[PDB]
């Protein structure tokens, strides 16, 4: 089996929001069969970032989500060519950001090569202004079509004040090899910043995943 139970994975994210543009390298580490890891991510190129953290760490690892045996685990099976993934986000406000995401395995590690993009967020949004304090856990939507997996879930960022900026979310996941697809399912999410610097040019998170029939 290529996939190990514990496994490490080097993460490089390029991009610009709103004009910034920037760079992030990280590295994590997880158990692939039970749906956790954490990483630490550094802002190399860009720092710090005038807007919020909250937005990019969705997209630092699919993988590592727990499934049940009679789900197909379409993106371990990718394995280790690997797979990709593209992503739109439509925030409440206006504000949008497009991903596309390229993942795979090279000598027992997980490589992920991530590009963002995110513009016409307000000035004065809590985006722009860096008001928000993490996601509310998720429930994705999973569903195959088009012979892709694909995922669709509305996203609660929590406002520093008590309320939450919401984001539509789209993804689509495509094995480099045509693996099995699964059948429609849910999967539960919840992404943790568990440490940063203040100004969060040095920043670490932790994510928890699992799969279960809907």
């Amino acid at each position: 089996e290529v996939i190990k139970e514990f496994m490490r994975f080097k993460e490089h994210m390029e991009g610009s929001v709103n004009g910034h543009e920037f760079e992030i390298e990280g590295e994590g580490e997880g158990r692939p069969y039970e749906g956790t890891q954490t990483a630490r991510l550094k802002v190399t190129k860009g720092g710090p970032l005038p807007f919020a953290w909250d937005i990019l760490s969705p997209q630092l690892s699919k993988a590592y989500v727990k499934h049940p045996a009679d789900i197909p685990d379409y993106l371990k099976l990718s394995f280790p060519e690997g797979f990709k993934w593209e992503r739109v986000m439509n925030f409440e406000d206006g504000g949008v950001v497009t991903v596309t995401q390229d993942s795979s395995l090279q000598d027992g590690e997980f490589i992920y090569k991530v590009k963002v993009r995110g513009t016409n967020f307000p000035s004065d949004g809590p985006v722009m202004q860096k008001k928000t304090m993490g996601w509310e856990a998720s429930s994705e939507r999973m569903y195959p079509e088009d012979g892709a997996l694909k995922g669709e879930m509305k996203m609660r960022l929590r406002l520093k004040d008590g309320g939450h900026y919401d984001a539509e979310v789209k993804t689509t996941y495509m094995a480099k090899k045509p693996v099995q697809l699964p059948g429609a399912y849910k999967t539960d999410i919840k992404l943790d910043i568990t440490s940063h610097n203040e100004d969060y040019t040095i920043v670490e998170q932790y994510e928890r995943a699992e799969g279960r029939h809907s």
